[PDB]
């Protein structure tokens, strides 16, 4: 292992990890300096060779590293207790480069039916070009996973947990055991969880990736990807990264480094407001169903308590109406923004049906759980009383 | 007033005030855009005249305003419930331009003996050049204040509350009543308080100013000044501001706007860690004395209790030793940085005697409460446990 | 197409294109605002649907667009006279996404032996998984391009011009004609040229791509990729871009927008110095050979003369000596930095043999023109004399 | 002394001064890092004392210095060949703090009738409060300067050169001689000149100040002040600066440092385009008069030519018409923005009468040379022919 022996809490680590004990870019400043350079120089050809023969250290070129960015790399690696972390231009950049680098051509992949749409698309339209075939199972169906592990020769099992938008959870520890038994790799996307509500690496997953665009940055003002794990693995991705070059700008790395100084304070507040609002809603006449790993209704709520310490700040529920009525509800809200993304100080609402499946036919949408009813609420950091009042006032107009 | 009728808590306000309902710089973005421009253009001379005849609105020149900065102006004005707010390059810039604009040549000023040093210096070396004579009383001595208000024709009473470094408090409501009776103006520097722990304006003060470099920004990465109050008054300062031009850079205004999205979460935490640690220290056999409005041993813990809701994140205490021993203690700490300033996520420690009065003789230092013993601790946002352990471990080396 | 009818010079265009006539993000500011947002909101579900049915415009999510970035997109599109431009995280990101989006699986690609190493690697190790196969010819050998354009069906001919590090040039017009005859696509990497020294699009190329990390940004403080061309084509890449998500940060987009305000002034000076010094060196005894399209000795000086108004700021030459001696020369220089990259105000020197092929055996290096002799000089914007003096003084130590 | 012995041109200096040989903030990066911190920490009380006893170096607090800012301080000091330079929040901030720090209470000041308005106001409404009396002479009237230098005791002679908006010049060398004879101090505002077109320090002036908001930054996206001169003098201002705290933000310091990498390339084009267009304008039947030091009709063209290598990028001329007609002209232009400020890549036009004296009566305006006729043109860096075409086309509508 860990950063500091005098830092035993994730909050204290999220703050000082990668900085308090030293930075690499020496300063007597309190904060990390933003280094805007596209290249690094050498004093003499002699030293350039040293570095080339691994006798000296240097990023050499901007596509291969940056001082103000490694800090953020070491900081996250600490939280996840990972051996090494790789930062990218975005979440989709992290998932994509990782799949291309770890799954061989032709090899098999296994994921749930709740896989992030964009990623599903990439897995079903691009990856096949290399013979890579897959198996889409149910988040819960471990039997399915078990079997696929035997007929086909699975290369990697990829899944998020919680899941979007129904927040389905996966038993990281159990799933990790099965896969490794048959040699498969396990990668968990803890975007909704956060490295504070769960330690996918600790539970057995080989790699844990995030979309820092959400909770990590937490201020809805920057995109970024995340992938932590063992050097041996993460460095294989880092290589293909140096070729595809989806590098992260130092200014972005800083906005995140800064945003993580209050990761704990933020996540804590979201967790409450979330849980608390869940119950209120689930017990509302105008709310048909409510999805939240905290509720007892949740199918894997037993897994949520056994592997998570918090249940997140995202809550999905179905209003008692139709596309139009549900819409009237979200239009009635006054604090959240009707927009995509989640995890930031500002609250956000959206109808997954209209916001991300409008391109499909009502039958094709429902073909995968998405209903005109479904509403996805990302609870901000505003006052619980202010929020709740707003949600209720809105449900009344329905 | 109130920004929004659906926003009743300071936390929700600190977040959406000046943005949620509209910005002036129209966007469909969630955040405020950083506008890096030194000048604003007009479409045709016709429109330039309109503006000149107050028929159109424009900042015209950068020294007179900026889109990404008014947001922060309107945001703070909301929290303080002020009619208008003016942002500057720094805290000292705010105090200084205000004194120069509101106190006439020859006029009289009244402040406590605990007045911020730099400001005391400005009041005792610069202001006299303009005939401005001053009276220095004790923060508590309300009698002296009442006499000055009677002998001389006081122009303005300026004081911070809490005070530095002993955190002395002033009865804003009482003091405000006396002054206004004799026509004096009252300006309170709520830097240590924060617009969350108290409402200087509500209690009667005419103007409340802050040093956003501390708690408002909260990330130890930007300097800024603050002055909120009624238009009639704050606009008089704004004018002199356009001539002295200590403008605030848009990039600074944004780093603060961002920093204020978690003001409540941060202050709240800082309020605990402080009060609690204040109690442990008070009961420690190695700590000679402890200053904190939250404690009962505080001279004005009774005034602080009635006019404030929280007690700040700063705690001053005297170790049981001398310059050298006290130093050994701070050198023993492992989490805080030995440095100036306070109010940010990172904890900071300093010995006011060495850090700000080393230029004076031991006799001149003690001539105003500063002892080689005194330690000033700005509690970060790290875990209370990690913090408590560190402070104790250090006190043991003594 | 032309941006403005009142702007007839590339210099005036590089400056006002995408801004002077309007921005989309309305302001009375002179410059483009940096919009730091990860998502864009909608006023009511109604408007969200409009947008979804192409009745309204919005970027929706940050991975799909940004106000402060389109400006830079429209600005470059103007310079190249392109129908549309796409900006990415880096040069390698631009090349890579384009290849993956335009060349089908099993398809065929054709490029020169002077192809950018990293890109060659991607073409020889990654692309093959998709069944894609390539044909590597000589920059000059047009007969080969002709044969290859026949024996096997070519999907796209990709080449840079000038080339690195020998600056070989390709007859864009001729080459474009042959390919299109056999239905192949033509993509030219004008990195070294700049949209000012040549118009690959005008000469017939379908797509022209750049690495804005070099000349476009011109200050060695930001990475970025570029791809301009017809909507029909560039939009196909833009799509795969929204999945692979190697988005460009708004802060980067601005640093480049800003850097292009002096693109013309910079390229001009770099152009003169390059040429003149090119000449001086060629006559210098200690200098063996000199590569520069400007010189009369350049194999394709006629094509350079024919399709370029400028010859760039990069000059490659071989010192009279060996790895060690050549090194002693570059170590003797005092103004340039020994480092990778080029195109910025600061001059830079490097020995391609040590800096990018050290991983290969002397025999494998020479196996492709790279010699321990070869030096690559990127002329800055410093004064011509200061530079000449320095280069001569250094050549004397040899 | 000078910066580097291998850098003999102002262009090479503007680029590498304060960086090429070292920065203080150690890096292997090519550019200067932006250090966003409000405080600097110490390793142990021991070292804090060292620093306090001038045995160690540190900025201590942000109001007292910053790493990314000193670079810009050392860079400008090099250009002006000054002993030390102080950077502020704006030009007005630099002028103001300097006057308050150098002119004693009751002291006497001497300046021209063409003094920057804002500054004149400060000198005529604030300074008198401390009894600082002033003498306003004609830029040319040296006899008056000799008399005032002999009647009342002059403390400092302050003037800009060229002047605004008529660009009047002052013989720095002669004026410097007279003042120093009578002990007066000489401060020259070279804003319009630039440290490239003249060396006020070399000509004898004690202090030379600039408004980096104009030419130095050159991109119309940042405000900043400047004051260079001998340590003994500049440090006296730096002190009062630490109290009034109108500090410069590191992000601003960087935008300027970056903007100065092409100071020479930009000033060159502005120098030409200006001069040339001045002639063409004076030869036009619709232009009543033209002010430019480079013209032969300029009252001090003989002094300009003698102490200047360029004449600036600003040109003021009077159209043959009235407020309304002149307006119709500027409204007809298509490239420049109708706005305040000057010195940047984008061209700007304005009518000093409407833009800065509209508050006065026609009689009061004319009371000081400002006519409804007067137009002030700040030539950008756009192409000369695009600029000339536009100006002519507009003059035709008149
Ligand atoms: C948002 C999200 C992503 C995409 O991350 P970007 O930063 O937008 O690329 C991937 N996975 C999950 C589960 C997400 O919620
Ligand atoms: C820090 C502080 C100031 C000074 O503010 P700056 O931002 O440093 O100028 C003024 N008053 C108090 C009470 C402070 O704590
Ligand atoms: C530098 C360069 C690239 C790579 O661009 P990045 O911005 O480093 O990814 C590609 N092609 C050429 C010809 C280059 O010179
Ligand atoms: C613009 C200008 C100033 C004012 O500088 P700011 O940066 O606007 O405060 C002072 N003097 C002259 C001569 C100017 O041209």
């Amino acid at each position: 292992m860990k950063y500091a022996s005098f830092l035993n809490s994730d909050g204290s680590v999220a703050i000082h990890a990668g900085e308090r004990l030293g930075r690499g870019i020496v300063t007597d400043a309190i904060t990390t300096p933003v280094v805007n350079t596209s290249a690094y120089f050498f004093n003499k050809t002699s030293e350039l060779i040293d570095f080339k023969e691994k006798r000296r250290a240097s990023f050499e070129y901007g596509r291969y590293g940056n001082p103000t960015t490694v800090v953020l790399e070491e900081k996250i690696s600490a939280l996840e207790g990972a051996e090494s972390t790789l930062l990218m231009a975005s979440g989709m950049c992290a998932s994509t480069v990782m799949l291309l680098a770890l799954v061989p051509a032709g090899g098999h992949i296994v994921t749930t039916t709740d896989c992030y749409r964009k990623t599903r698309i990439f897995i079903e339209t691009i990856l096949p070009k290399m013979g890579i075939t897959a198996t889409v199972i149910d988040p819960a169906d471990v039997g399915a996973l078990e079997l696929a592990l035997n007929q086909k020769k699975v290369n990697l099992f990829f899944t998020e947990s919680p899941t979007n938008p129904f927040l389905r959870c996966v038993d990281i520890e159990l799933v990790s055991k099965l896969c490794h038994e048959k040699g498969a790799l396990v990668c968990i996307d803890g975007t909704f969880a956060t490295p504070l509500n769960q330690k996918a690496l600790a539970l057995g997953a080989d790699l844990v990736l995030h979309s820092a665009t959400k909770f990590l940055g937490g201020h809805n003002d920057v995109l970024a990807g995340c992938i932590s794990g063992p050097l041996k693995l993460v460095s294989e991705i880092r290589n293909l990264h140096h070729i595809l070059g989806g590098a992260l700008n130092p200014n972005a790395a800083y906005l995140i480094i800064r945003g993580m100084k209050t990761l704990h304070l933020r996540v804590q507040q979201q967790n409450s407001t979330a849980l608390r609002m869940a119950e209120i809603l689930e017990a509302h006449p105008k709310v048909r169903h409510v999805y939240y790993p905290g509720l007892q209704s949740h199918p894997e709520h037993h897994i949520a308590k056994k592997q998570m310490t918090g249940f997140g700040g995202a809550v999905s529920f179905e209003v008692d109406g139709d596309l139009l009525t549900t819409a009237k509800f979200v239009d009635a809200l006054k604090i959240p923004y009707i927009a995509p993304s989640f995890g930031g100080c500002e609250s956000i609402v959206d109808q997954p049906a209209i916001m991300s499946y409008w391109d499909l036919s009502q039958s094709d949408r429902a073909k995968y759980g998405i209903m005109d009813n479904l509403v996805r609420f990302s609870f901000g950091v505003e006052d619980f009383d202010d929020l709740k009042a707003d949600i209720l006032q809105a449900l009344d107009s329905i």
